[PDB]
């Protein structure tokens, strides 16, 4: 009986989809029927969850090109830790789809990442996501002992950045990726996606800092 | 790298082309985000949900993994359990969709899921979190073979997630009082559409605002 | 002295029940047939086969603190692999989740927090049963005392309900009509049962 | 349905008799449950612990699962460590009975463990938490076959159950207080008999 | 760095000295370890097992972690019980013995558990696999404290090792063959002595080939 | 007389021999434990980390398992994260080594991995945490046999534990300060000498002060 305010949202949603039928879609059935016999991405991209972020978008990508793994922070725990969805999807990525570059993506103001700042207090409230964030608690505790002197936004943006070098240690002790950085065949990638500036930074490891690529 | 190459000027292309004549969305989403939806796919490569519902930056919370399977609760200590109670307790999100697709290569490995076990052993892991799936094809659909099989399972094992989704604690709590919808979608690839799970009819349909993928009698729910 | 009353028990019973009923006792001898599997409570004022009047033999019974089934995968004890023996060797095609009043572990559950010192394993064991704390605390916010742990005990059995649904043997089972699951709360005191109907929305004697 | 409407005819039996007859001690256990029996037993229909005892409601706390295992402290995450100490802790029980049974299906299928894997894979890694008793067996009574076997697992899982309990904290702890014991029971359905292990003999014997 | 040339500097003291002068002991252990003694021990640097019993290399089998814990079987997926399935069902080892010693860290750690989680918090972790020590501690040992408590949380935490070990299948069945023996030794590093657990006894005494750990009561097997 | 009998005789021989020209030694060390060096190695009875470096009690903290293996932070929950923890949070080590040996056994059953699930099967669940090792070894070494594939896998072995080590959050932060170091040793048995990893270099080379096995492409860090 009544007002029930989540309506609205669906059916958006699916005039939406309409619209892709009508425009994307019709202007594309080539590619589409192209992709329909086999996928052929080149690149694994890791990045949040948060709605704000669009790999396509931002790398002007067309579909077929990016292998997407999504979740909150952009981590992936160290192998062996964890039995979701993070190594799978890795790991089809470089064995079964034959991916050579991997980007960990992590992007300005990430709730996962002012959440790690607050871990204690997700208690209560978010006990998965306190759960989850223990992956990423080498990122935490560097925070914490290396960068009191930092507050606010200063302090977040270097969690974020800290937070995609850790997922780079982490991806690591996976045996398709530290078999395939022996072989010399694999590249891992560090970016930092700064949402107001449409810019993103990414890690030089000569110059120890994200900076523009 | 070429490929890499190829990103870099897309990232160019991104900041002289849709970030500047969309700058005042990009500066208004930098103080928040306020999706509506949870959109839970696969991380196939063909699939961009953006794009299959011309959504705008701000609008889905996404999470990708192979397969677009939520473990039950408990089950896992991965990403998609703490991905959906942070949309839902702290985005307050009140849609839900699940969306499988055609011809995904999750469930062309769970349809030889032993042959997984030397090459692919964390993808042979990760689909026991969709046995219900493999389990109930086998016993159900044992006549069909080949694409007919493969498209089975693609829609079992969207309806194996939605009776996942229902034993986390935000969910159950959420449904009982009547507040969220859930939604099981599949995306056809090469036909340009999407068929959405009518849990009354018990069968994909064309999607309409109407429909939901919940099955009555199955809500075990208090008035 | 109560060890003493069970091996007197036990005579009683070989000397009386089983003098009785040797044929029902040969029979069983060769195999458990059981037509139901019966998930209740450890509590010791549940006895399933006596408020049921059931036969030895009928009743494959699992029983835990609160009557409670993790979720598929969530938990490696005794009850998955409990409820798999019972349906994929045994056969069994009805299922019945049973809860009790005045369940300990229910009023565990609405103060679950404060378990986690002297009751260690009973505080991780209810977080199999989150869901019903969450909606309880959640939806019956303004319910209190006695009636607040009548409701829990309501909203665990469905909770369990759900997760049984979760299995892969229930799952392929239901969706070939194989199966049926029930959920019963057993009222102590009054000598009851009210089994969900998911028509009504409602525990209902039946 | 033919199987539960046995049953709801059974509850208005049990309503209508026993309750009817003993309404005085229904009253009384609403008021909190006093058992002084912690009893572990398998979940195989032909058990009843209650009955086999002739004991009355209230009496026994009991935990049933497959083939009656309490996996050692810290192994498993299900309802079995978390009754025990429920019963010891907050209901005070001092008596703590691993009843198995003759002709039981886990023991069966311990003997048979590898080719439960396809079928029964739940109850092949549940089972794992007994792999003492497959290990002792398989090493120590290679002599034995069939049914003989059966009967020897059954025993030998009952005390590989009484060395899984011990490294629980609250056992531990009041075993070497001395207020807690421990018991091994084989019930033997066809003979309508139990038989306790005794530590003296290193048997199991009929209690007296 | 400086504790870095230090340690390559005995390296080649080592090289040059014990290891010149039995080149032929190296020579034949090459070929393959034939240990008797499962030695499980502390990794505190103030205990040497091999310099306390003056052992020579090939004689010890030896695991070291903190506390000197084993957890019960099926409790834990680290090191501990592959190590010591390698040493008894690989190498045939008869012997076990499980070593604590006085003024150990974990047991002091132990004692105060709860305040380990914020700095401590895989220590904290760990230390839940010799919780019965704790819990029988602190319910018959409730007046002690300082020295005295830890002395007898040391003492305590050999006899729930031995509990644990008892648990896991090749100790089961090989303590039934008659094919194995264990051991529990209390070191006192202040004065260079051990005593040992005669579970006939029920109590720590002096250390001698025809004694062993296990109480005669609690055998549970049968024969 | 027995194994056992040797070894309480030793017992007396360290309390008159050794005991007593270290007694002001043993003394101090009973008020603390100060070591400086984390040293992680085998099991193996042929192998003596004290003996090798002819260290003195109180200068290693040591953890010993089947294989030095260190699983990924997050992975296990048996003794060896807390021990590392242990060193260096209370004990504040600031030199990390990672010893393995040649012929580890270990390491020959990682090459023969499937066999041991039989009567092995604890050590080949415990080998999981060094599947990287396994991996890399069969896709690039798939043409050496026998010795000379032990031999790799050793120090293979060596190079998985490092990278696993710096998942941990003590050493992940230690390291971005500047205040630990890491290194890999492989003890040669027969041969009498310890050859250490050069991460600048890529490659083993005898040990020396200047040296220590991390690699500069994989900091990772901020500066
Ligand atoms: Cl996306
Ligand atoms: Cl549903
Ligand atoms: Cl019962
Ligand atoms: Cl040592
Ligand atoms: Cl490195
Ligand atoms: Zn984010
Ligand atoms: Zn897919
Ligand atoms: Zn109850
Ligand atoms: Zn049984
Ligand atoms: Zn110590
Ligand atoms: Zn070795």
């Amino acid at each position: 009986s009544g007002l029930v305010p989540r309506g609205s949202h669906m059916q958006r949603l699916i005039e939406g989809l309409q619209k892709f039928r009508e425009g994307y879609f019709s202007s594309h059935r080539d590619l589409f029927e192209q992709l329909s016999h086999g996928q052929h991405p080149r690149i694994l991209f890791i990045c949040c969850s948060d709605s704000r972020v669009d790999p396509n978008l931002i790398t002007q990508s067309e579909v077929g090109d990016l292998f997407v793994i999504r979740n909150a922070g952009n981590i992936i725990p160290p192998y062996g830790a964890a039995n979701g969805g993070e190594g799978a999807a890795m790991e089809y990525a470089l064995v079964a789809l034959e991916i050579n570059q991997i980007i960990v993506c992590g992007h300005s103001h990430c709730g996962a990442m002012k959440g790690l700042l607050k871990l204690n207090s997700l208690q209560e409230k978010l006990p998965l996501v306190y759960d989850w964030l223990k992956h990423t608690e080498a990122t935490r505790r560097l925070v914490l002992d290396n960068y009191s002197h930092l507050e606010g936004e200063d302090l977040i943006e270097v969690a974020v950045a800290e937070n995609i070098l850790t997922q780079l240690k982490n991806l690591q002790t996976y045996p398709a990726i530290h078999s395939r950085l022996h072989r010399g065949d694999l590249s891992l990638h560090g970016w930092i996606y700064r949402i107001e500036e449409g810019e993103v930074l990414a890690y030089d490891g000569v110059l120890h800092d994200f900076v523009a690529p």
